């Protein structure tokens, strides 16, 4: 009874009218997790007398926001309906992108064209976010998260493992369901889709890094040894306290979302190498420098190959550190910084199965490698 | 010199007149531990001048309460003298039971009859407790703990390991002894006793759980995957501070003693199963529910078999949690709650080598399975 | 003194009242083995000083479960008392079948009728098993195993050697006996029985295999080159650790028993041949397929002939492998899988001296080839 | 049906357009091997209750990389088309040489001229390698390995046996074929070729060794007793884990390829003999020495004779060992070391049917014995 | 060149002033072995980039302790100079006996008198041992081990083969020598010595065993089927790690030396036979029993005959085991145990060419069979 991965996961914008447009099934890894916790309070009495007592009574106070998390592979493929690049989980990317309706052609948040899929953060600064719903399925059992919201996404550029993304978020409540709400197989993925998928994996070790200085126009060639980057949202949940009858969270505040990254490499002695960058950074000692950072997951080729691209137009670089690893490991940490307070952040995320270096240049320049850049 | 387990342990009510009635030897496991610590204080001076100095002098301040702990197996057997069930370590059970004299027939605290041994907490709420003495013996060496008091007892219902109990407590001081105080072998256990013992072990995996709702009279069948329960006392030690000549603890306060427990199981889809209980608990959301909990260590049979029983007449159940184990592990936590402030707690602990299911029903109903229950 | 095979073996349900009903002598092969081992622990001291020392003292800790094993031929014959097929060693088959009393007519576990002998696993899932006793006899000497339990049985379908079974198990202790406990010859086999036996051997090379697909209703004809199958129980022994006076095992846990098998053949190019099965299995790549497997040890005939039958109603087949043997050897591995968690496994084992193909069909269909199948 | 060596082996760069230029048949020895394996996972449940259960279900997880291996003789002969030395299996030598297109005249990787055939490792450091295809043929049956890559090559310089090479590699999958893909005889070898071949065998026992010190310019004469050398690649295969529907390897990483060797001899007392080398090596104790090593398989002559040559320009020699063989056997182990991290390794491998000592000197000096060395 | 056994072996206390008193030649068997090994470490780099590399450089790290071992026959004979029994290899026996100077009359370690040669372990517990030197000689070549120390000695009491001892040890370094250091023939054995030797061999099959119980004063007669015993030292070598210039061992720690033994026999049914001992040992189950064990290699006679004696005054016997050999083989294992931590071990080893049973009794009683025992 109740085998582990017989669970299946669906995400929906609304709780009724499920179809291939408002609902989507997503592939999941092994370590999927979800749960819901409650607060407790112990009260006891202490007395100075001849006949000491105990009596103590704890009471349930309230419910914490239900937690959920999983991981999935990066997976671009062409939709036969529109002839455009798309990923199975693009609903959640839109949810993280903005708190308004889906429009994959309006260029805001998440969008696509015949060549590639792009994600930006132009219209995300809200007090709330696009409210979604997560449905979990087991053998003859259903459950779902009410009013789930995404909080944190992380990507680890490993040297050996396949590229993946890890997602975590919270919701108001976890509730089981009495019956089957919608078709488990009609709205799911299909065999020919997965046949196209089997060629869309990212060959992780080919990932390449590019750096450019915004002060002296200097550039460096930096071989790398893996790293990470992370987008956060700092969600918070509000809760009134009528503890005489238990309380439930009523809403959420979207704090300041964040984008950070970290890189590792060897200290290399070469022209415009890691040694030169390290010396420049040490001698600089400026309060605020500016740099442009490009990560090409899967590498790049003159031909059409699968790849993903992370772009930072204004990232400020911290002072690097040297470790005692076997061969002189070096580490660098960087943050996203928008130009002035209210303007857009780095934003540009790109994914496709057919990037070429020329298209990569356009994608870096404008956030879209398809059309002619200025 | 000084082989490890050549240590032997005795417990006595008084320091003189040792015999089989006021002293008892108990079997011990490998990980027995004991020790005594002291406090220290460092004083130093800092000066703003041309000739900086150091001088610093630490002083011994006081002694902390000596700590001791060990573990032993649950072990019921019939005493040939009285024809009643008894355990070798029933002195310490009485000590935890009440702060007054031993009476195994007064039904208060610890008692027994021809069928089984029972322990209750009717008369334990004191500012102190029954003061005992622990003697430790090594090859040609003796030591003892002055005014030891029990604090914490824990029982782990494991799926595979034999049932055991772990005991920890404190005392005023640890003092070595110059000579042999009392006979090491005359007051110890004997061979025929241990021959009877070898059949008194508890076959742990047979342990069974029963739950009953006090609101809707509902009951559930819950297969389990091990768990724990714990009794605490929250002892505290008082100490005046004449640090010009070192200090020693002078007495103890018995805080609020406690009884808690935790259980684990699989999410099972069956009538009155774990799924039904989980749904009821989630939908309930009441501040204070009430339940009756029965643990039968060793299981039960219509025939006479060795077993132990833990009874909770009023335990309140917390909201259960679901883990990401290989097959949908679920966890439940519960506490003992007395009816109103000053009345007796759950209390009922039962042990014997010959429980039957009919006797188990009476034991659950009244705390004694021998006589006719109402 | 003490010639080797002058040993004789008896098995009994109880230690007293030995007769032809509760005790049975079984034929044994040459390689019979039995023994009992003990654990040891070495303690030593290391010191940093000018006068280094040695002293080290090992102590006996406990006894491991006594091991025993042997082998015997498959041997069906008709009992003149009941007019039903029976095997000399059917006590141990019942012991492996269930942990309750013998009933060769209740159809549970092991049973028989006027035509054949059957064994099933309907009522075997216990924490323990039917506790038996093994007596070994040598010239003027007796010994016995206390509380022996069967663990593992293996059958090797060889191309040339006679069919045989190999049995291994464990017990609490091995104990010699001071005198002759029961008649060595009155309860043993008799000459006329063995005269009937001499015709009951299995002509091993005639063994045949049948396979049926549960998805496409497909069947194949597979000539074979020998193989094996094995039933396991994963017994475990529990032992408290009072090492100051040596310990002895007190009980056993029956783990998950198991049924597995392996087959070998040549890659044959024929309609519904091994090549076709190999291609189907390679192209399938399904997570869980289902198949029905029939082994007929001794082959089958339209006439009455001696044979044994192994039936797997739901066996899942692993991906076969190809070896570099002289002519393209191929290997297949399979496991027993019950329908859902708690239901009965494959179970059906059949033995007789007079199987016919029509009776074989009924035996495959229902587990009993005597009565009319549905 | 299906006789053993009626198998024939072909290697192709592409799956279509088979001819004498993109496909080649190679001679094989007896012990050719190939296979493909799959992973399995067993899940079971353990419960503490009165009605213990079993149910366990294994699931197929994924496929391991298909393994293949064989051996063949070293075989140089002159091609009538180009008038240059060539070996039948030079496709696989090119595959091991580099991951780019064939060019037997560009001097990179594998090349040749009118005198001899050479192999180098100048352009092999890639993340992948030249992807080839292996076709295996049996009587009325075809199979092939998809995306096979070479991993390991070994050569054993035996005293008595003919020189041979052993090759092992892996591929994505093993797939049978429904029909005959290409002509089995038109693209194979021809009779006159084999008539030329019968004179191209290497008389193994004539193999000679030369050693030169790079520190003191010292040289030694070392009679040898056989040995080995090995080239490795440390290939690795990547595999996503969607185990709800089985997985297949998607790509490979080329690790660090390697070249090592080992030699054996007698301890000989002579000027510049093995004794002198042993004494020098023992007294040296330097961290990194440098040596030049030459192996001439088949020996050398002033006349034109068949031979092969292994050259190590920078090999570092480990400390030799002495064995207890009948006459004072001694063993030496050596590794290839490039000058600095990124430069070319030893590389130089030479093969021909007409080496002369003067040509051997040029081959040692430059890696090509045909043109005038500097 | 360099014939195998033309090697000769000498042992010396010091490296200069070689004579018949500080140097001795010993007979050796065929399988003599010696060698010296070194450690290696491989370092490699892995990079995630477009132009992957290899470069790897191993470095020599340090030298392990040189190993050496051989075997020789037990060989007592009378020295004409002192008129006392002596063995050719008594230097190494003294070395194993103690770490101080030789004194064959001080009764400590190794000593002798006019009747026999004795070895004890009274003064051996040191951090080091008597440092010796081993010289190996071949045709026109010399080598030696620097600071060799004995570690392990083994004796196999075989039924058919002549008695022998096997010795193994380690040293700091193995170094060849440029010239002849000392006379190879003047310090060696002489012809008349070997003429006396030819009568000093031990007729192995006559070896006898005696056992006595230290609890009930019981004794048994045990015919035996061979066995072994072993003395160990657990030497360890220390080594600093300056790997930038290679390291060499600088010293050794003598761990806990050890004495163990194992015996085999048939299960014999006789008064005080092996059956009785087996029953007593099985029923005993005591943690620590005590026994006295006597091995007489070569047997004993009322007349003067060559023999050796091993004495264990306090050996503790493990639980014996029964094997499936052709006739009921039984095995027993025993260890040496000193009385309390720091006192002397069994120690008593005796050798002579003229033991008599009466002298054997005295040797067992006191460790010396010559003088009058108490």
């Amino acid at each position: 009874l109740q085998l582990l991965r017989n669970t299946r996961i669906f995400v929906s914008t609304v709780k009724t009218g499920h179809d291939t447009t408002n609902t989507q099934e997503i592939l999941v890894q092994d370590d999927i997790s979800w749960g819901q916790d409650s607060n407790s309070t112990d009260i006891t009495v202490n007395e100075a007398g001849p006949r000491p007592t105990r009596g103590s009574k704890r009471f349930n106070d309230s419910l914490n926001a239900a937690e959920w998390s999983f991981s999935t592979y990066i997976l671009p493929y062409e939709d036969t309906t529109t002839g455009k690049q798309i990923v199975p989980d693009y609903m959640l990317w839109h949810a993280l992108s903005s708190g308004k309706a889906i429009d994959l052609d309006g260029d805001t948040g998440a969008h696509n064209n015949a060549t590639n899929f792009m994600v930006n953060f132009k219209d995300n600064a809200y007090h709330e976010l696009a409210m979604l719903h997560i449905y979990i399925l087991t053998d003859n059992a259903w459950s779902y998260i009410d009013s789930c919201q995404i909080n944190q996404a992380e990507v680890n550029v490993d040297i050996e493992d396949i590229g993946r993304v890890t997602w975590s978020g919270n919701g108001n409540q976890l509730i089981p369901l009495d019956e089957q709400p919608f078709d488990p197989d009609a709205l799911g993925i299909d065999d020919e889709t997965y046949m196209t998928i089997q060629s869309s994996y990212i060959k992780n070790k080919l990932t390449i890094l590019k750096i450019k200085d915004m002060d002296s126009d200097k550039e460096y060639d930096i071989p790398i040894t893996g790293g990470t980057f992370t987008i956060n949202n700092n969600i918070t949940y509000l809760t009134p306290n009528i503890m005489s009858r238990v309380n439930i969270p009523i809403g959420s505040f979207t704090g300041a979302f964040e984008l950070t990254g970290s890189l590792t490499a060897y200290l290399n002695d070469k022209s415009l190498g890691s040694m030169e960058l390290y010396k420049d950074l040490v001698r600089t000692l400026k309060v605020v420098n500016r740099f442009e950072i490009a990560l090409i997951l899967g590498g790049e080729y003159d031909d059409e190959r699968p790849a993903a691209v992370l772009v930072a137009k204004q990232a400020h670089v911290n002072i690097p550190t040297i470790e005692t690893d076997d061969v002189l490991g070096t580490s660098v940490e960087f943050k996203a910084i928008p130009t002035d307070l209210d303007t857009g952040d780095e934003g540009y995320l790109g994914f496709s199965n057919k990037y070429t270096k020329t298209t990569v240049a356009n994608l870096i320049a404008t956030g879209d490698g398809a059309e002619t850049p200025p």
